[PDB]
DNA sequence: CGGCAACGCAC
DNA sequence: GTGCG
DNA sequence: GCCG
Protein backbone atom coordinates (compact mmCIF):
# COMPACT_ATOMS: atom_id res chain seq x y z
CA UNK A 1 0.00 0.00 0.00
CA UNK A 2 1.42 3.28 -1.04
CA UNK A 3 1.92 6.06 1.38
CA UNK A 4 0.14 9.24 0.26
CA UNK A 5 1.35 11.24 2.94
CA UNK A 6 5.08 10.36 3.06
CA UNK A 7 6.48 14.03 3.48
CA UNK A 8 3.84 13.79 6.91
CA UNK A 9 5.05 10.16 8.16
CA UNK A 10 8.59 11.29 8.02
CA UNK A 11 8.59 14.24 10.32
CA UNK A 12 6.10 12.27 12.62
CA UNK A 13 8.53 9.19 12.46
CA UNK A 14 11.43 11.39 13.75
CA UNK A 15 9.71 12.95 16.58
CA UNK A 16 8.14 9.78 17.79
CA UNK A 17 12.03 8.67 17.86
CA UNK A 18 12.74 11.79 19.90
CA UNK A 19 10.10 10.66 22.75
CA UNK A 20 11.20 6.88 22.51
CA UNK A 21 14.88 7.09 23.30
CA UNK A 22 14.44 9.64 26.18
CA UNK A 23 11.90 7.25 28.00
CA UNK A 24 8.51 8.20 27.01
CA UNK A 25 7.94 4.81 25.59
CA UNK A 26 3.75 5.10 25.89
CA UNK A 27 3.90 8.54 23.72
CA UNK A 28 6.17 7.04 21.01
CA UNK A 29 3.62 4.35 21.22
CA UNK A 30 0.86 6.98 20.44
CA UNK A 31 3.11 7.97 17.38
CA UNK A 32 3.90 4.73 16.35
CA UNK A 33 0.48 3.55 15.77
CA UNK A 34 -0.84 7.23 14.26
CA UNK A 35 1.91 6.89 11.91
CA UNK A 36 1.04 3.25 10.54
CA UNK A 37 -2.91 4.81 9.76
CA UNK A 38 -1.43 7.18 7.82
CA UNK A 39 1.36 5.73 5.66
CA UNK A 40 -1.88 3.11 4.61
CA UNK A 41 -4.84 5.93 4.45
CA UNK A 42 -6.23 6.05 1.04
CA UNK A 43 -4.86 9.60 -0.27
CA UNK A 44 -3.21 12.26 1.44
CA UNK A 45 -5.08 13.25 4.24
CA UNK A 46 -6.69 17.22 3.05
CA UNK A 47 -8.31 18.24 6.47
CA UNK A 48 -7.95 18.72 10.07
CA UNK A 49 -11.68 16.79 10.33
CA UNK A 50 -10.55 13.95 7.83
CA UNK A 51 -7.48 13.33 10.25
CA UNK A 52 -9.35 13.74 13.24
CA UNK A 53 -11.51 10.66 11.47
CA UNK A 54 -9.12 8.34 11.56
CA UNK A 55 -8.99 5.61 14.62
CA UNK A 56 -5.70 6.31 16.25
CA UNK A 57 -6.10 10.38 15.20
CA UNK A 58 -6.93 12.63 17.55
CA UNK A 59 -6.82 16.23 18.14
CA UNK A 60 -3.10 16.60 19.05
CA UNK A 61 -2.06 14.41 16.33
CA UNK A 62 -4.07 15.90 13.75
CA UNK A 63 -3.06 19.10 14.72
CA UNK A 64 0.46 18.38 13.82
CA UNK A 65 -0.37 16.72 10.45
CA UNK A 66 -2.13 19.46 8.91
CA UNK A 67 0.61 22.16 10.21
CA UNK A 68 3.18 19.94 8.12
CA UNK A 69 0.61 19.35 5.12
CA UNK A 70 -0.06 23.14 5.19
CA UNK A 71 3.39 24.56 6.41
CA UNK A 72 5.82 21.66 5.49
CA UNK A 73 7.06 21.75 8.30
CA UNK A 74 6.67 20.35 12.27
CA UNK A 75 8.06 23.24 14.39
CA UNK A 76 8.37 20.80 17.71
CA UNK A 77 11.17 19.28 15.51
CA UNK A 78 13.54 22.55 15.58
CA UNK A 79 13.32 21.92 19.48
CA UNK A 80 14.55 18.60 19.99
CA UNK A 81 17.12 17.80 22.24
CA UNK A 82 20.80 17.85 20.46
CA UNK A 83 21.43 14.73 22.39
CA UNK A 84 19.00 12.67 20.84
CA UNK A 85 21.57 10.59 18.51
CA UNK A 86 23.96 10.04 21.08
CA UNK A 87 21.06 8.97 23.13
CA UNK A 88 19.91 6.28 19.91
CA UNK A 89 23.55 5.26 19.61
CA UNK A 90 23.29 4.37 23.17
CA UNK A 91 20.19 2.64 23.10
CA UNK A 92 21.28 0.45 20.34
CA UNK A 93 23.65 -1.34 22.68
CA UNK A 94 21.67 -4.85 23.54
CA UNK A 95 21.08 -4.61 27.37
CA UNK A 96 20.94 -0.58 27.73
CA UNK A 97 17.80 1.13 27.57
CA UNK A 98 17.19 4.51 27.69
CA UNK A 99 18.23 4.97 31.52
CA UNK A 100 21.42 3.74 30.89
CA UNK A 101 21.60 6.10 27.29
CA UNK A 102 20.97 8.69 29.55
CA UNK A 103 23.58 8.28 32.58
CA UNK A 104 26.29 7.75 29.90
CA UNK A 105 25.17 10.94 28.44
CA UNK A 106 25.55 12.96 31.82
CA UNK A 107 29.12 11.45 32.07
CA UNK A 108 30.04 13.02 28.69
CA UNK A 109 30.41 10.39 26.86
CA UNK A 110 29.17 10.59 23.47
CA UNK A 111 30.43 7.52 20.97
CA UNK A 112 30.82 3.97 20.97
CA UNK A 113 34.42 4.35 22.30
CA UNK A 114 33.61 6.15 25.00
CA UNK A 115 31.35 3.65 26.34
CA UNK A 116 34.41 0.67 25.58
CA UNK A 117 36.79 3.12 27.18
CA UNK A 118 34.88 4.63 30.43
CA UNK A 119 31.27 3.08 30.51
CA UNK A 120 30.70 0.54 33.25
CA UNK A 121 29.32 -2.23 31.83
CA UNK A 122 26.87 -5.11 32.62
CA UNK A 123 27.81 -8.54 31.04
CA UNK A 124 25.10 -8.38 28.83
CA UNK A 125 25.67 -4.81 27.90
CA UNK A 126 29.48 -5.63 26.95
CA UNK A 127 28.04 -8.39 24.53
CA UNK A 128 25.85 -6.18 23.02
CA UNK A 129 28.45 -3.61 22.33
CA UNK A 130 31.28 -6.07 21.11
CA UNK A 131 28.50 -6.84 18.64
CA UNK A 132 27.17 -3.89 17.64
CA UNK A 133 27.23 -3.11 14.30
CA UNK A 134 26.20 -7.88 13.46
CA UNK A 135 22.91 -7.23 15.98
CA UNK A 136 21.91 -3.44 13.96
CA UNK A 137 21.54 -5.39 10.58
CA UNK A 138 18.72 -7.52 9.79
CA UNK A 139 19.81 -11.20 8.40
CA UNK A 140 18.14 -11.95 5.28
CA UNK A 141 15.67 -14.43 6.28
CA UNK A 142 17.62 -17.07 3.82
CA UNK A 143 20.37 -16.82 6.55
CA UNK A 144 17.43 -17.20 9.91
CA UNK A 145 16.18 -20.34 7.97
CA UNK A 146 19.78 -21.63 8.54
CA UNK A 147 19.94 -21.05 12.24
CA UNK A 148 16.57 -22.46 12.55
CA UNK A 149 17.77 -25.43 11.05
CA UNK A 150 20.56 -25.68 13.17
CA UNK A 151 18.60 -25.43 16.14
CA UNK A 152 15.99 -28.20 15.09
CA UNK A 153 19.08 -30.85 13.79
CA UNK A 154 20.51 -30.90 17.71
CA UNK A 155 17.37 -30.87 19.02
CA UNK A 156 15.63 -33.87 16.77
CA UNK A 157 18.62 -35.49 17.37
CA UNK A 158 17.85 -36.00 21.11
CA UNK A 159 14.09 -36.56 20.30
CA UNK A 160 12.90 -37.53 16.41
CA UNK A 161 9.35 -36.31 17.65
CA UNK A 162 10.24 -32.83 18.69
CA UNK A 163 8.61 -29.62 16.73
CA UNK A 164 10.35 -26.31 16.01
CA UNK A 165 9.11 -23.29 14.79
CA UNK A 166 11.14 -20.07 13.95
CA UNK A 167 8.98 -17.12 15.40
CA UNK A 168 9.09 -13.60 15.20
CA UNK A 169 9.36 -11.36 11.93
CA UNK A 170 10.88 -14.59 10.28
CA UNK A 171 7.48 -16.42 10.71
CA UNK A 172 5.23 -13.25 9.38
CA UNK A 173 7.02 -13.50 6.05
CA UNK A 174 9.65 -11.01 6.22
CA UNK A 175 12.44 -10.60 3.48
CA UNK A 176 14.59 -9.58 6.93
CA UNK A 177 14.82 -10.00 10.52
CA UNK A 178 16.28 -8.48 13.19
CA UNK A 179 16.87 -11.79 14.88
CA UNK A 180 15.63 -15.35 15.45
CA UNK A 181 13.23 -17.03 17.87
CA UNK A 182 13.15 -20.69 17.55
CA UNK A 183 9.79 -21.93 19.64
CA UNK A 184 10.32 -25.79 20.08
CA UNK A 185 7.80 -28.45 22.09
CA UNK A 186 6.90 -32.25 21.72
CA UNK A 187 2.75 -33.13 20.37
CA UNK A 188 2.94 -35.87 23.29
CA UNK A 189 2.62 -33.26 25.25
CA UNK A 190 5.64 -34.53 28.03
CA UNK A 191 8.65 -35.50 25.60
CA UNK A 192 9.59 -31.52 25.90
CA UNK A 193 11.35 -31.86 29.14
CA UNK A 194 14.47 -32.61 29.75
CA UNK A 195 15.48 -31.05 26.07
CA UNK A 196 16.50 -27.50 26.80
CA UNK A 197 20.24 -27.73 28.98
CA UNK A 198 21.04 -30.85 26.73
CA UNK A 199 20.24 -28.77 23.65
CA UNK A 200 22.13 -25.84 24.62
CA UNK A 201 24.97 -27.63 25.78
CA UNK A 202 25.11 -29.54 22.38
CA UNK A 203 24.48 -25.94 20.25
CA UNK A 204 27.56 -24.86 22.73
CA UNK A 205 29.67 -27.54 22.13
CA UNK A 206 29.33 -27.48 18.28
CA UNK A 207 30.68 -23.81 18.80
CA UNK A 208 27.08 -22.63 16.79
CA UNK A 209 26.21 -20.46 20.26
CA UNK A 210 29.07 -17.76 21.40
CA UNK A 211 27.72 -15.98 23.83
CA UNK A 212 24.42 -16.02 26.53
CA UNK A 213 22.61 -13.02 27.24
CA UNK A 214 20.59 -15.08 29.60
CA UNK A 215 21.33 -18.72 29.86
CA UNK A 216 18.53 -19.95 31.27
CA UNK A 217 14.41 -18.25 32.14
CA UNK A 218 11.97 -19.78 33.83
CA UNK A 219 8.29 -18.39 33.68
CA UNK A 220 5.91 -21.18 34.17
CA UNK A 221 6.47 -24.70 32.07
CA UNK A 222 7.89 -22.66 29.73
CA UNK A 223 12.31 -22.42 29.04
CA UNK A 224 13.86 -19.73 27.22
CA UNK A 225 17.36 -19.17 26.19
CA UNK A 226 18.19 -15.22 25.48
CA UNK A 227 22.07 -15.42 23.27
CA UNK A 228 24.25 -14.92 20.67
CA UNK A 229 24.64 -17.41 17.76
CA UNK A 230 27.01 -17.50 14.47
CA UNK A 231 26.58 -19.92 11.65
CA UNK A 232 29.98 -22.14 10.55
CA UNK A 233 31.93 -20.60 7.53
CA UNK A 234 33.84 -17.78 6.86
CA UNK A 235 32.49 -14.42 6.63
CA UNK A 236 29.14 -15.15 8.86
CA UNK A 237 28.36 -12.13 11.56
CA UNK A 238 27.02 -12.75 14.90
CA UNK A 239 23.08 -13.07 14.79
CA UNK A 240 20.78 -12.84 18.02
CA UNK A 241 18.93 -16.23 19.27
CA UNK A 242 16.33 -17.16 21.62
CA UNK A 243 15.03 -20.77 22.00
CA UNK A 244 11.89 -21.34 24.03
CA UNK A 245 10.94 -24.54 24.91
CA UNK A 246 7.09 -25.70 25.94
CA UNK A 247 4.53 -27.80 26.39
CA UNK A 248 2.57 -28.89 24.14
CA UNK A 249 -0.92 -27.97 25.52
CA UNK A 250 0.71 -24.23 25.92
CA UNK A 251 2.06 -24.47 22.05
CA UNK A 252 -0.63 -22.22 19.97
CA UNK A 253 -0.16 -19.20 22.90
CA UNK A 254 3.27 -19.53 23.00
CA UNK A 255 3.52 -19.31 18.94
CA UNK A 256 0.88 -16.66 18.64
CA UNK A 257 2.82 -14.49 21.20
CA UNK A 258 6.56 -15.14 19.83
CA UNK A 259 4.93 -14.69 16.11
CA UNK A 260 3.76 -11.09 17.27
CA UNK A 261 4.03 -8.28 16.36
CA UNK A 262 4.51 -6.69 19.36
CA UNK A 263 1.15 -4.43 17.82
CA UNK A 264 -0.67 -7.72 17.12
CA UNK A 265 -0.38 -8.71 20.31
CA UNK A 266 -1.18 -5.54 22.10
CA UNK A 267 -4.24 -5.71 20.19
CA UNK A 268 -5.34 -9.27 21.18
CA UNK A 269 -4.64 -8.90 24.65
CA UNK A 270 -7.03 -5.76 24.36
CA UNK A 271 -9.70 -7.28 22.41
CA UNK A 272 -9.43 -10.75 25.00
CA UNK A 273 -10.26 -7.86 27.23
CA UNK A 274 -13.09 -6.61 26.16
CA UNK A 275 -14.78 -10.37 26.21
CA UNK A 276 -13.62 -11.22 29.85
CA UNK A 277 -10.70 -13.11 28.80
CA UNK A 278 -6.76 -12.80 29.21
CA UNK A 279 -4.12 -14.03 26.48
CA UNK A 280 -0.92 -14.27 27.52
CA UNK A 281 2.44 -16.48 25.96
CA UNK A 282 0.99 -19.37 27.84
CA UNK A 283 -2.86 -19.50 27.80
CA UNK A 284 -6.13 -17.74 26.71
CA UNK A 285 -7.96 -17.72 30.01
CA UNK A 286 -11.37 -16.23 31.76
CA UNK A 287 -10.96 -12.90 33.72
CA UNK A 288 -9.02 -13.17 36.93
CA UNK A 289 -11.11 -13.68 40.17
CA UNK A 290 -11.07 -10.38 41.87
CA UNK A 291 -12.44 -8.71 45.27
CA UNK A 292 -13.84 -5.70 46.76
CA UNK A 293 -10.57 -3.72 45.56
CA UNK A 294 -10.68 -5.12 41.89
CA UNK A 295 -7.78 -7.39 42.79
CA UNK A 296 -6.24 -10.60 41.96
CA UNK A 297 -7.19 -13.39 44.41
CA UNK A 298 -7.46 -16.34 42.10
CA UNK A 299 -6.53 -16.98 38.25
CA UNK A 300 -9.32 -17.45 35.70
CA UNK A 301 -9.46 -20.93 34.14
CA UNK A 302 -7.65 -21.42 30.81
CA UNK A 303 -9.91 -22.20 27.97
CA UNK A 304 -7.38 -25.16 26.08
CA UNK A 305 -6.60 -24.32 22.59
CA UNK A 306 -4.76 -26.81 20.60
CA UNK A 307 -3.97 -23.68 17.66
CA UNK A 308 -3.94 -20.35 17.09
CA UNK A 309 -7.25 -20.95 15.14
CA UNK A 310 -8.74 -21.83 18.41
CA UNK A 311 -7.53 -18.58 20.28
CA UNK A 312 -9.26 -16.57 17.59
CA UNK A 313 -11.93 -18.53 17.37
CA UNK A 314 -12.73 -18.45 21.13
CA UNK A 315 -12.16 -14.65 20.57
CA UNK A 316 -14.79 -14.12 18.11
CA UNK A 317 -11.97 -13.66 15.64
CA UNK A 318 -11.60 -14.27 11.81
CA UNK A 319 -8.42 -16.15 11.72
CA UNK A 320 -5.81 -13.83 10.44
CA UNK A 321 -2.43 -15.62 8.95
CA UNK A 322 1.08 -14.69 10.76
CA UNK A 323 1.92 -12.56 7.15
CA UNK A 324 -0.90 -10.06 8.00
CA UNK A 325 -0.28 -9.89 11.59
CA UNK A 326 2.26 -6.64 11.71
CA UNK A 327 -0.55 -4.97 13.33
C1' DC B 1 -7.26 10.83 34.53
C1' DG B 2 -5.50 6.12 34.19
C1' DG B 3 -4.56 2.06 31.12
C1' DC B 4 -1.73 0.76 27.21
C1' DA B 5 0.22 -7.00 29.99
C1' DA B 6 2.86 -9.34 32.72
C1' DC B 7 7.04 -11.31 33.83
C1' DG B 8 12.01 -13.20 34.87
C1' DC B 9 16.55 -12.18 35.33
C1' DA B 10 20.74 -9.29 36.23
C1' DC B 11 22.24 -5.97 39.70
C1' DG C 1 13.37 -2.30 43.95
C1' DT C 2 15.24 -0.40 39.08
C1' DG C 3 16.20 -1.43 34.35
C1' DC C 4 15.64 -4.09 30.29
C1' DG C 5 13.69 -6.99 26.49
C1' DG D 1 0.09 10.34 22.22
C1' DC D 2 -4.75 7.67 21.92
C1' DC D 3 -9.08 5.97 24.07
C1' DG D 4 -13.00 5.07 27.34
NA1 LIG E 1 10.72 16.21 22.38
NA1 LIG F 1 19.11 -1.25 23.96
NA1 LIG G 1 -1.36 11.10 30.59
Amino acid sequence: ATNHNLHITEKLEVLAKAYSVQGDKWRALGYAKAINALKSFHKPVTSYQEACSIPGIGKRMAEKIIEILESGHLRKLDHISESVPVLELFSNIWGAGTKTAQMWYQQGFRSLEDIRSQASLTTQQAIGLKHYSDFLERMPREEATEIEQTVQKAAQAFNSGLLCVACGSYRRGKATCGDVDVLITHPDGRSHRGIFSRLLDSLRQEGFLTDDLVSQEENGQQQKYLGVCRLPGPGRRHRRLDIIVVPYSEFACALLYFTGSAHFNRSMRALAKTKGMSLSEHALSTAVVRNTHGCKVGPGRVLPTPTEKDVFRLLGLPYREPAERDW
